[PDB]
């Protein structure tokens, strides 16, 4: 029983990052993601008419470009928030989501035992299948000339709003109530589609 | 003050590779190893136990007409298949890699014991477990499962229907049948893994 809990905790409460020749490989919840390093370049450069579509990002002194890793973390947090829309485990999902969203630590700490007692393979399996579903929901999106309703997903915590938008440059990701944003290349999700 | 990033990573990789986590479900078992989930059916043992006392009985007399063969669980079959995939991997590399020692030890553990935790106390090998290594392992296991999936069911004109992996110490044979994969180990033990376990990876 200690065994299962520890195995699950190792996978769910650590967000591993390793540098590769292409960018980074990330490992979380037993899923690998390859994150390309191309990104900050284009975004910071245009700070390609996508610019005009997002003036609040590219023409705003109070916007902050984040790394592609940040973009992935935000997306995973969003997937979790998306499962959250569905009770004692609800708080665990909440805490892990919060940790992914708002911190940059690679290891989830507080509150160790509380959350840990709820961890199981069944729960991790649900988390993984829901994450893959959310990814395919992102993949379902259409790149569209204008803003449009059909090219983005929005999830809204009590303390944050996450917008993920599919563009010609890949997945533009933004977090608001100031604004933080980044870009995740579509390649990161290619293995799951 | 707190374990460096590399030490947390090594711990996580150790936990994924050295725990074979087995849980009961309504359909059989769900196994978790190397960050990979497998749904294993508990069924099929009756068939085997009957045959052991057709074309199948004579096709595998060492299993079915041998009072000294021993039927194992499907979990054992999966363990043997994973062990075999690791041997397959380690044969493509050279001893000069930490990955070789690890693949070997993990494979021996999965293949020859039933324990669900592998007490790896060679600091040497543990200190070289990495996300790169685990990634290579996962890649190769899925590649191996795809080689198994592309086997034809044993047939009249000898279309490739099995894979054999030989160690200094064991011989592992995995054969495609109408009932899924018949797995055997000789130095005889055998079982059957229903093919649904591999369906998600096709």
């Amino acid at each position: 029983k200690d065994m299962e809990k520890g195995v699950i905790f190792s996978d769910l409460c650590n967000f591993l990052i390793t540098q590769t020749l292409q960018g980074w490989k990330v490992y979380w919840a037993g899923i690998e993601f390859d994150v390309s390093q191309k990104g900050m370049a284009l975004l910071t450069r245009l700070k390609a008419m996508t610019r005009n579509l997002f003036p609040h990002l590219f023409q705003n002194p109070n916007s902050v470009i984040q790394s592609p890793i940040w973009a992935l973390r935000v997306i995973l947090a969003a997937g979790l928030q998306d499962q959250l829309l569905d009770e004692p485990l609800t708080g665990a999902l909440g805490l892990i989501s919060d940790w992914l969203l708002t911190t940059t630590s690679t290891h989830f700490n507080l509150r160790t035992r509380s959350v840990k007692d709820q961890l199981s393979l069944r729960m991790l399996s649900l988390i993984r299948s829901n994450i893959l579903q959310f990814i395919n929901k992102l993949d379902a999106l259409h790149v569209v000339n204008y803003n449009g309703l059909l090219s983005s997903i929005e999830i809204g915590t009590s303390t944050h709003t996450i917008i993920i938008t599919r563009t010609n440059m890949g997945f533009l990701v933004e977090v608001q109530e100031p604004v933080k944003f980044s870009l995740l290349h579509e390649s990161a999700f290619k293995p799951f589609t």
